[PDB]
């Protein structure tokens, strides 16, 4: 029906070879079939928008068949509104700045406190993936030793949400999610206790006030706290220190001005983003110009085929901070369900890079040690390197 391409599971030491490859076969056609996906990938900027404005024809109830059933991205219309409020409470600007003050910025000098005494540090590691590990510690009153024990079966559950039509995939995301589910039930049992004092607990609280703290609910709180909060939010992270070692006259522009760390965010989500977009469910035949989509397909939003549009964004294969404006994100969504916790991940981007610049004015990458980059890094779901070896003195 549409061609047939492979725009995922490919390796490079180039991180734009994947925006390149999805603007390059945004160019041959408007949607391909991917397969490894084994779904339709739409590529073109204006079917995109009009799939993350119209919910009625794509809708998010794929999610419905697998383990985010029950929580919030997996609900539609008014019920998905209602609990979208409730949500949104917590990840409001002033929210956010206290986050800051109380629990990034401390945790974000602890992780960096670790790196000291090496003369040389994976980033990937001990920074990129640490740093939101112990921010979600932080809001569960766990230790993030905890969290660290589920990686594997964190990024099963992951996989399977995304390429779910593969049996092998799917069964290993909802074998993973039973494995981990004695771990979510004692988080949510203790801050569901009126002793509670962290942040989950305040969340849970607030379910309660509105008759929404049923067993599956509260269990998709942490649930989403984890998987957006503690995995994906680490490859942005990398991404955007890689996209600034790779340049090291960026790098040093920033180490002297902190306040452009926003923007050299921005620009690295455009030139190396860690995810491709979303999925979206079709609910009724659909003609997109001259193509057809069938009722029940799943299919991709790529919203990062636009990244290297040149036209949009001269020179797209140099990351270049001072663009005017900046790039728009297409990493977190769109439409009603757009990333609900990006607040936090752009917040927890910039101060915990602040806190590594600050500390190691002579941080280059290891010149000899170049990393690989594919969507599907270390078994994730995301686009990211495989390791970010630095030296950290001079
Ligand atoms: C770089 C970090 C992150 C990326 C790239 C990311 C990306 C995404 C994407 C693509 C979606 C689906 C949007 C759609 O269907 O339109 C999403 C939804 C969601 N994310 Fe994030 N996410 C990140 C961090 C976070 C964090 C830190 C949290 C929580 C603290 C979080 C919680 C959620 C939730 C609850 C939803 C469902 C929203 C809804 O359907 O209304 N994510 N995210
Ligand atoms: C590939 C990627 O980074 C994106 C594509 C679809 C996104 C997900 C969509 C659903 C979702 C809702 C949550 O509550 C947590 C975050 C998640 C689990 C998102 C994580 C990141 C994802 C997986």
């Amino acid at each position: 029906d549409f061609p047939l391409a492979n725009l995922f599971f490919v390796p490079s030491e180039d991180a734009t070879a994947f925006g390149r490859r999805l603007r390059a076969a945004a160019q041959q056609a408007p949607i391909v079939f991917d397969t490894a996906f084994g779904m339709p990938i739409l590529l073109r900027k204006s079917h995109i928008t009009t799939a993350y404005r119209d919910t009625a024809t794509f809708s998010t109830r794929m999610f419905q068949a697998g383990i985010l059933n029950g929580g919030l991205a997996a609900m539609q219309g008014d019920e998905h509104a209602r609990m979208r409020r409730v949500y949104n409470m917590f990840f409001l600007p002033r929210a956010v700045s206290q986050y800051e003050e109380r629990f990034v910025r401390p945790i974000s000098e602890q992780v960096v406190d670790r790196l000291a005494g090496k003369p040389r540090v994976d980033l990937l590691e001990d920074f990129a993936m640490e740093l939101p590990r112990r921010v979600i510690g932080e809001l569960f009153g766990f230790p993030a030793e905890k969290l660290h024990e589920t990686d594997e079966r964190v990024r099963a559950m992951l996989r399977g949400l995304v390429r779910m039509h593969d049996p092998a995939a799917v069964a290993e995301s909802q074998r993973a999610y039973g494995e981990t589910l004695g771990l979510i039930t004692e988080v949510v049992e203790r801050e569901s206790r009126d002793t509670s004092d962290t942040l989950l607990g305040e969340i849970l609280r607030t379910l309660k006030a509105e008759h929404m703290d049923t067993i599956e609910a509260s269990r998709q709180i942490v649930l989403s706290l984890i998987l957006g909060g503690y995995e994906t939010t680490s490859w942005l992270v990398a991404n955007t220190i890689h996209a600034l070692l790779a340049h090291p006259d960026t790098l040093a522009r920033v180490r002297q001005d902190p306040s452009l760390l926003p923007a050299a965010i921005e620009e690295g989500m455009r030139w190396c983003p860690s995810n491709f977009g979303v999925l979206r469910m079709v609910e009724r035949d659909v003609r997109l110009d001259d193509q057809a989509l069938s009722a029940g397909t799943v299919v991709c939003l790529a919203g990062i085929a636009g990244n290297y549009d040149e036209t949009a964004y001269p020179s797209p294969e140099v990351y270049d901070i001072d663009r005017k404006p900046l790039p728009a994100a297409n990493v977190f969504g769109g439409g009603a369900h757009f990333c609900v916790g990006a607040p936090l991940a752009r917040m927890e981007a910039r101060v915990g890079l602040q806190a590594l610049l600050a500390r190691f004015p002579g941080l280059r990458a290891v010149p000899e040690e170049r990393p690989s980059f594919m969507y599907g890094a270390k078994d994730s779901v995301a686009h990211g390197p495989d390791k970010l070896p630095v030296l950290l003195h001079h």
